[PDB]
């Protein structure tokens, strides 16, 4: 599906559109990746169409490696999930959704341990990157957007801890 959002297929208005980079798998809809108007030919993500070292061009707000990814304007990269869900996270421009912009990220999101990578064995990781908070007022778990997106825990925008997600009547 989309490497953004949770919806499986695109729409009519908002097509879900493929990388055709070589390696890439990334997917995302027209509106998830700020795309303007839908290609006509093969279409590339911002990665792929980089021309900086691989090692480089990934999230600097978690630890996971590829995905859909912007520049920032410290001259880096991020997802854009990471940037919807940390709430102090900001665009130059939310229609085409770039540069990603860090600068008024406070500390209280950099000192944070995320408690699923150190549950998934990524330890040396859990203190790295940005964390969002539990949704729940008093829970004091912290996680990465990507961490809490693949555990399936991400909800305007927020995420629960596995706990507090398992004490909420699904309706
Ligand atoms: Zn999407
Ligand atoms: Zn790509
Ligand atoms: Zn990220
Ligand atoms: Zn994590
Ligand atoms: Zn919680």
């Amino acid at each position: 599906g989309c490497c953004v959002c949770s919806d499986e297929r695109g729409w009519a208005e908002n097509p879900l559109v493929y990388c055709d980079g070589h390696g890439c798998s990334v997917a995302v809809h027209q509106a998830c990746y700020g795309i303007v108007q839908v290609p006509t030919g093969p279409w590339f993500c911002r990665k792929c169409e980089s021309q900086e070292r691989a090692a480089r061009v990934r999230c600097e707000l978690c630890p996971h490696k590829d995905g859909a990814l912007k520049r920032t304007d410290n001259g880096g990269w991020a997802h854009v999930v990471c940037a919807l869900y940390i709430p102090e996270v900001q665009f130059a421009n939310v229609s085409t959704m770039e540069p990603i912009v860090l600068q008024s990220v406070p500390h209280d999101r950099y000192n944070k341990t995320c408690y699923i990578c150190d549950e998934q064995g990524r330890e040396s990781k859990a203190a790295t990157g940005a964390c969002m908070t539990c949704n729940k007022h008093g829970c004091r778990q912290a996680f990465h957007v990507t961490c809490a997106q693949f555990a399936g825990l991400l909800c305007q925008y927020c995420g629960y801890c596995k706990y507090h997600f398992s004490k909420l009547k699904k309706s």
